């Protein structure tokens, strides 16, 4: 074939990103798991020659298999291809010469939104009080970031309040692109792996058939909205993940409206959870909907 879709993970690493690893000073661990960790760090001279800035640095454990090493490089290449957006945790640099690959991203000083909502829950106002206006703004910003990803033919596959971070100026940023994929060629992705999965955030077709699409990211956005307007409650309260859970989801059980969700935001949630993926809204449509809500506020 003389025309093809360019696979961003096949492109060369662009050395414009390269930063000297001796100019990083690691601080505390921000997240940790089986394969590696993300740490806070000081980067000396990263943007301005004479200034230090705080960054986040993603790194694998020395024992990481080659499956994990290439996945980290692939994530670096996807972030390089996507480009910059206000509502994602942006790539700032990488250390790839010789030693372990380090991926340097923006640091979000307020941490993840799930923990933020839970801390602010008891003083929420339906001073520095969380308000409904904050929640509408966060819903809008995450929709904008996801619309951006979809516009680049990318899916995230783990959208959840725990993977939205908060930084200065009430700006929310989507983080953790380890499972993000460009799906330009086939319009879906079939997960063949065997890791633990975020079942309560997954579309039914992802649970039952391992298929991930633009539309399954939209399902997870609906679950995120329920977390958001519930001020950080866990989804499907009182329902463990077991045979009954899957049966109920398949038969059409859905969560009810959070107490603080405006009717038009619960309306979005319900459409995000349509059993038919074709009936779910796109992120582009969601952005326009929330825009209209904010302007009428
Ligand atoms: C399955 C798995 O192993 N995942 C691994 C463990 C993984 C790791 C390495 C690897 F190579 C492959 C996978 C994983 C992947 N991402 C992450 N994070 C996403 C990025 N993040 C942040 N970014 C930017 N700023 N920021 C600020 C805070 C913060 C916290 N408190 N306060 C006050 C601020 C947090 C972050 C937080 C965690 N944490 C672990």
């Amino acid at each position: 074939n003389n025309y093809s879709y360019i696979d961003p993970t096949q492109l060369p690493y662009d050395h414009k990103w390269e930063f000297p690893r001796n100019r990083l000073s690691f601080g505390k661990t921000l997240g940790a798991g089986a394969f590696g960790k993300v740490v806070e760090a000081t980067a000396q001279g990263l943007i301005k020659s004479d200034a230090a800035m705080t960054v986040a640095v993603k790194m694998l454990k020395p024992s990481a298999h080659s499956t994990e090493r290439e996945a980290l490089m692939s994530e670096l290449k996807v972030l390089s291809y996507l480009g910059n957006h206000e509502n994602i945790v942006n790539l700032l640099g990488a250390c790839t010469h010789g030693g372990p690959t380090l991926v340097i991203t923006e640091y979000c000083c307020y941490g993840d939104l799930l923990n933020f909502l839970r801390r602010k829950r008891d003083e929420f106002v339906p001073k520095d009080f969380l308000t409904l206006e904050h929640l509408l703004s966060f819903s809008y910003q995450v929709a904008k970031g996801m619309a951006f990803l979809a516009s680049k033919n990318c899916i995230h596959r783990d959208l959840a309040a725990r993977n939205i971070l908060l930084t200065h100026g009430n700006i929310t940023k989507i983080c953790d692109f380890g499972l993000a994929r460009d799906i330009k060629n086939d319009s879906n992705y079939v997960d063949k792996g065997n890791a633990r999965l975020p079942v309560k955030w997954m579309a039914p077709e992802s649970i039952f058939n391992s298929v991930y699409t633009f539309e399954s990211d939209v399902w997870s956005y609906g679950i995120f909205l329920w977390e958001l307007f519930s001020l950080g409650s866990s989804p499907y309260p009182g329902m463990p993940v077991d045979s009954k859970f899957y049966k109920m989801i398949k038969e059409g059980f859905r969560m009810s409206s959070p107490e603080y969700a405006p009717a038009e935001m619960y309306d979005i949630m319900k459409t995000c959870w349509d059993a038919d993926p074709d009936k779910r809204p796109t992120f582009k449509q969601i952005v326009q909907d929330i825009e209209k809500q904010i302007s009428e506020s």
